[PDB]
């Protein structure tokens, strides 16, 4: 007893969008670097496009990530553009220039300052807690998984795994983000995802140092009844490391709601030095001019707008 979905889902025409560049290869698919033209429409924009081939198995899997991707929409959530149908489908995409964030705080963990970290924190929860109203639980968020628009600006991703609250319900699945509950009883829930959550602010406050590293997956399980948990990170204050905490306690309806965690950080974002030590945050930058996306692209830039100012969602 669900309101129904009316999420538009959008077909397009392979000869409208070209691949430019690959970016990952998962043998199954491959993701390519892409820029896409509506027919007379005098706009280009950036995408990602995604192959599954033509396995039937795969399809439905496919498929499903679709029908997620299409009925979220938010700021902080990926946001898919359309699909093509053609031998094997395509999935269409807006397209992340500086990738995925686990990425991302590798290349740059020298030149990252202390206002990102806790910026990045406060859009990540912004986004989970609106799947959390959609009662969408992801059920996988990872360093990885989120995606880099722009240095200011980040996206959630990799919906496949999400579901829903409501229902029921190669071979891998990461333990290591995965709740104690989930771990032993495979159990998902949005207080699930704080767990989850938690995990991931450590892998950008640690600049994305692997967790429990030398560790098992095996022994983890066992490691967590005992209480033991992630180390501090240098950088962190006790402040956020208990917020960090409280993520990982046993009992979930102890760890803090989304929308709490944006609060608790926003706060520490106004002033990001008392919560957060790092060498010379206050003269640190990192990088948006049209001559970069050709760079990117390599290709005449005066008619791209990107899909946000482009989908105009809604
Ligand atoms: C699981 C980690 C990972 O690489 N995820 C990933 C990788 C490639 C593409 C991907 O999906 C997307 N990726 C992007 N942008 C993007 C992703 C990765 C990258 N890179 C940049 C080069 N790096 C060595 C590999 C990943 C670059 C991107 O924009 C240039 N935009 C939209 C989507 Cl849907 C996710």
């Amino acid at each position: 007893g669900e309101a129904p979905n009316q999420a538009l889902l959008r077909i397009l025409k392979e000869t409208e969008f070209k691949k430019i560049k690959v970016l990952g290869s998962g043998a199954f698919g491959t993701v390519y670097k892409g820029l896409w033209i509506p027919e007379g429409e005098k706009v280009k924009i950036p995408v990602a496009i995604k192959e599954l081939a033509t396995s039937p198995k795969a399809n439905k899997e496919i498929l499903d990530e679709a029908y997620v991707m299409a009925s979220v929409d938010n700021p902080h959530v990926c946001r898919l553009l359309g699909i093509c149908l053609t031998s094997t489908v395509q999935l269409i995409m807006q397209l992340m220039p500086f990738g995925c964030l686990l990425d991302y705080v590798r290349e740059h963990k020298d030149n990252i300052g202390s206002q990102y970290l806790l910026n990045w924190c406060v859009q990540i929860a912004k986004g989970m807690n609106y799947l959390e109203d959609r009662r969408l639980v992801h059920r996988d968020l990872a360093a990885r998984n989120v995606l880099v628009k722009t240095p200011q600006h980040v996206k959630i991703t990799d919906f496949g795994l999400a579901k829903l609250l409501g229902a029921e319900e190669g071979g891998k699945v990461p333990i290591k983000w995965m709740a104690l509950e989930s771990i032993l009883h495979r159990i998902y829930t949005h207080q699930s995802d704080v767990w989850s959550y938690g995990v991931t602010v450590w892998e950008l406050m640690t600049f994305g140092s692997k967790p429990y590293d030398g560790i098992p997956a095996s022994e983890i399980s066992s490691i967590l009844e005992k209480g033991e948990r992630l180390p501090q990170p240098p950088i962190c204050t006790i402040d956020v490391y208990m917020i960090m905490v409280k993520c990982w306690m046993i009992d979930a309806d102890s760890r803090p709601k989304f929308r709490e965690l944006i609060i608790e950080f926003s706060k520490m974002a106004r002033d990001p030095q008392r919560y957060l030590v790092i060498q010379g945050d206050e003269r640190m930058h990192l990088p948006d001019s049209n001559f970069y996306r050709a760079l990117m692209d390599e290709e005449d830039m005066d008619d791209v707008v990107d899909a946000d100012e482009y989908l105009i969602p809604q």
